[PDB]
């Protein structure tokens, strides 16, 4: 069918409010909203969806407390060495890609990256994006720079930079589906908070208050029913 | 006061539903939409608002009827040679700019913008912005393309460019308040619509079902307190 969206992508928030709520860790807040994912990736594929994304970790987010980051590093890795293992070689036959700059992370981090990346090239299924250090702004930036760097060399004249050029040199460059048919933001925030920009002129905005670790795949059907219904 | 949003942005929707609903032509919806303008536009001023942006006209909207189209920037006209007149020489004392692709509006258009703009240009009360033949993707494909030109030129090096370089290239270079802090968005849509990308990063969303042709200075009041509440 087509009233499915072809490019989901899923801002996740929450995890510090639902600790406290329940009288427990950040990062166990954090691991749980971890935990979710792998089902919400399953039902996404399962709904033929062709590309999902979860922005994971923004650029800012650098400035919470180291603690915070390297226990978050940490959570990333088991989820790319176990869950996506699972997701990559089972019968889904996930691809996996991750986009933001890469080399901001430790490099267990980038390491478990780049394995998944490999184990799952060439499947055939779902794609899902991991967008870890990524930022909207950031993102034009660097298209931007290397727009410039190409014009500097002769490559490209200015008057030949257009959408389409500009859209060949964003991170997402990696999917024919750039741009997400279908926004979703967890925990109740009504902003972008410097994830996609350029990628959203289009996309349908949904909103939930629901806390991430609480948000499942019910609230995944939830998204795309108000989808449906615009 | 400080809770009070430097930067408030307007996406007017809802004409035609309204025109229909009410069994109406569409101009009377347009025109009955633009007349709240002014009312809006001195009721931001009293509240100490520094900048008021109105979408008044996408690149995309060029696609409707040219009856339609014709009308609507007739309707801009009267609204600027009537209405900005009046704002511009108040004791509000507004500023007025326009951004956009102008050289695709009409002449008779272009003129009534460069006398308003004449007319304010050293006003030093609110600044208003109506935004008119704007495009996100295009004002940041314009961007690039500025940018790129005073690369091949010497002027610039790939690695100089930063946001706050690429801020300077944008349409809304016009403002030191370039990027909202509130959107107001009528009709009950839940998307950009291919509004400002760049400018967007941090501003808070707010969505009213509200019809524009009914939206008055309460509503952007109702506007301002969901903003302070955040």
């Amino acid at each position: 069918d087509e009233v499915t969206p072809n490019h989901v992508a899923i801002i996740i928030d929450g995890h510090r409010k639902w600790a406290k709520s329940r009288g427990v860790t950040v990062q166990e807040g954090h691991q749980t909203g971890v935990n979710n994912w792998k089902h919400i990736i399953s039902r996404a594929s399962q709904l033929g969806i062709k590309l999902l994304t979860i922005w994971a970790l923004s650029p800012q987010n650098f400035n919470r407390s180291k603690m915070e980051v390297d226990f978050l590093m940490r959570i990333y890795e088991d989820f790319l060495r176990s869950d996506v293992k699972e997701l990559v070689t089972s019968q889904q036959d996930i691809q996996f890609s991750a986009i933001g700059d890469k080399s901001r992370l430790p490099e267990y981090l980038q390491d478990a990256i780049s394995y998944a990346e490999g184990l799952s090239q060439a499947n055939k299924g779902m794609h899902f994006i991991l967008a870890v250090a990524y930022g909207g702004r950031e993102d034009i930036v660097e298209a931007a720079r290397k727009i410039a760097a190409k014009v500097e060399h002769g490559i490209l004249r200015p008057d030949d930079i257009d959408e389409a050029t500009f859209e060949q040199h964003l991170m997402t460059n990696i999917t024919k589906f750039p741009s997400p048919d279908l926004l979703i933001r967890a925990a109740g925030e009504q902003r972008l908070s410097n994830f996609f920009l350029w990628q959203l002129p289009f996309t349908e905005f949904y909103f939930t208050p629901k806390l991430f670790p609480d948000f499942g795949e019910a609230d995944l059907l939830d998204a795309l029913a108000s989808y449906r219904c615009r």
